[PDB]
């Protein structure tokens, strides 16, 4: 009758991280979502992280949530790591601790003191222990920080750490409204997933399940897309939220309304 | 520039029981809101609780913050524990885990054996340090809920426990639509809180703030009415979630659509 969960951020050095956070004085208020506060992590706080997941930014679902990569991306980016054999041994953190808002380029600020230092602090908790495998970006802007962590004093012992920048798992449906364009570039980035994956699997000695590597083919298959798991969540949240449908979206009138709304959606048949 | 937060369920005996919590074999699922998963408590678990107060059941503000009385109810019980010297010494649980659905009352399964051990199982665990100095219960169902727990083993070396029954916080809002018997009301419920404190000031020995017992008037004053504490909040929180303008409804075109929606929109002022 056991139902797992993340009991979070109890645990030192992450205590006195997520209690003395950055705000306003280190991310712009308009150019990022600075509103809905910060969201830290996904994943394995006791040192039994095998694999490190470096993100971009949250969206709404992690926003109701309080943990990253937990919408379509995360379970994009779960299946990937279940071809690794890595079934609950990560640890995901993001670039930004705040939603970038608007295309207007999230460059902006990569380089802002206030941002890189905190991130970088919490890159040595999770690398401290020394259980960390290997390491993947998701997007540019994530490897952009790994290697800004990697020219810092405390980066510099991880050079030698087996490290894959992957494209955003999100970027076929960001680059074209076109089902057609979607497909081919989704074919892409799965090719160039199956040469990450090449790269990684001799390195995942500590797999949870050994599992002999299955490449991609050109689109996502469904066991391909993997829930986000029980405990990855903080207490009492439904499964609903770490299911396969779309349950949060921005929405309203005019952009000013958009951003000041969450609306929040059970999927069909939780409630009888 | 610290902000302090609740790290939640991380020791024991909480761990295990968020881990093991009452779903549909106990909770009847139509006429209870389990769709939006356990809301456990509010407040202090390390034992450092000197009040308890047993509410009746969440709501939609509760459902997103993933603590209790957290809405007006919550900044009203707020501003009554600060009248006895109580800013964050206090823990808080509710009589059922979920929202009960419909306002054919609460009274239906409240003597469920599945939902009544399980509470009782909470009240073990926060009275088990041997700190709390008084009770308060938040309308009927919560008064018959302490009562039934005295009458168990495990509860009867507690009848000696200060106790005091109140009236639920929003009862003037919820007997009548017009201005003037809510306020007659509000009224009637102050006089009954005032003497509930007089009984309760003299029996709460190790207040926050060392405090002389300053009344309710007629109606509520702007100081008796608390934002809760960010010590209350899940890590990273923004802070308009503890404020005191709302921030949550729930919205659809009929029942089955509203009961499936929950729409938050930020107050004005945050974003810049």
């Amino acid at each position: 009758m056991l139902t797992e969960f993340d009991a979070g951020y109890g645990e030192q050095p992450f205590r006195d991280l997520c209690a003395n956070y950055p705000g306003a004085e280190a991310y712009d208020p308009h150019d990022f979502r600075i509103e809905w506060g910060p969201i830290f992590h996904r994943g394995r706080l006791d040192g039994s992280a095998r694999v490190l997941i470096v993100g971009q930014d949250p969206a709404q679902h992690e926003t109701i949530v309080r943990r990253i990569l937990v919408g379509t991306a995360g379970r994009r980016t779960q299946g990937f790591l279940a071809k690794l054999g890595i079934v609950q041994s990560y640890v995901m953190v993001n670039t930004f601790l705040y939603s970038v808002y608007g295309q207007s380029g999230g460059s902006k600020h990569k380089n802002e003191p206030g941002i890189v230092d905190y991130r970088n602090k919490w890159f040595k908790a999770v690398l401290g222990p020394g259980n960390i495998e290997a390491v993947v970006s998701l997007g540019g802007l994530a490897d952009e920080a790994w290697k800004a962590w990697l020219k810092s004093s405390d980066g510099a012992a991880y050079k030698t750490l087996a490290y894959q920048h992957i494209t955003h798992p999100t970027w076929p449906e960001s680059s074209a409204h076109d089902s057609a364009t979607q497909a081919a570039n989704t074919k892409i980035m799965l090719a160039k997933w199956n040469a990450a994956l090449a790269a990684l699997a001799p390195e995942v000695k500590h797999p949870d399940v050994p599992t002999t590597l299955v490449p991609y083919g050109d689109a996502f298959k469904p066991s391909e897309l993997v829930d986000i798991i029980a405990k990855d969540l903080p207490a009492g949240l439904p499964a609903w939220m770490r299911g396969d449908t779309p349950w949060a979206v921005r929405q309203g009138v005019d952009a000013a309304a958009k951003r000041r709304t969450i609306m929040i959606t059970i999927p069909d048949g939780v409630i009888p």
